[PDB]
Order: C-alpha cells, then sequence, then structure tokens
C-alpha cells in the first residue's frame, strides 16, 4: 500500500472497508478484473450515500490515480468524499 494512501485508509473502520468492498465488487467481474471504469466511481460512491460532483471526481481521478479506478484508490476516494458532508 502506498505510505499516503495508508493514512487516509486509516479513517475507516474495517466494518466500512467490508460495506464498501461489497459495493465496489457490484461493479467489476471479480474473477477477471481490480478496476471500475470512471462512470463507474461516482455510482459506486453514490451507492455508499456519497454525492460527489462532475468537477469533483474528475479533480480526484488527476489527483489519487496511479480512465480506471482500484479498490485502494476508491477507497482514498471515498475518504476524500466523506469530508464534504454538510
Ligand atoms: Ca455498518
Ligand atoms: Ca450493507
Amino acid at each position: 500500500m502506498d505510505d499516503i494512501y495508508k493514512a487516509a485508509v486509516e479513517q475507516l473502520t474495517e466494518e466500512q472497508k467490508n460495506e464498501f468492498k461489497a459495493a465496489f465488487d457490484i461493479f467489476v467481474l471479480g474473477a477477471e478484473d481490480g478496476c471500475i471504469s470512471t462512470k463507474e466511481l461516482g455510482k459506486v460512491m453514490r451507492m455508499l450515500g456519497q454525492n460527489p460532483t462532475p468537477e469533483e471526481l474528475q479533480e480526484m481521478i488527476d489527483e489519487v490515480d496511479e480512465g480506471t479506478v482500484d479498490f485502494d484508490e476508491f477507497l482514498v476516494m471515498m475518504v476524500r468524499c466523506m469530508k464534504d458532508d454538510s
């Protein structure tokens, strides 16, 4: 795990990580695919109760990505988005 991600991911409980993984898993053929598309990214986030804006999704992709998102990238983007609730 990348050390910077490792600390975003430290915000999450084991249970949150498990929940987040179950939602992510809906959007891949896990037997052969480890990444969701950038279009699916907002879908999985919204499944988990987040409401990222279109500019924000592109910004997170620019800043987090190592057109695709794997599970740890997804966790970091969830953590970022969870901090913009009002
Ligand atoms: Ca729970
Ligand atoms: Ca659940």
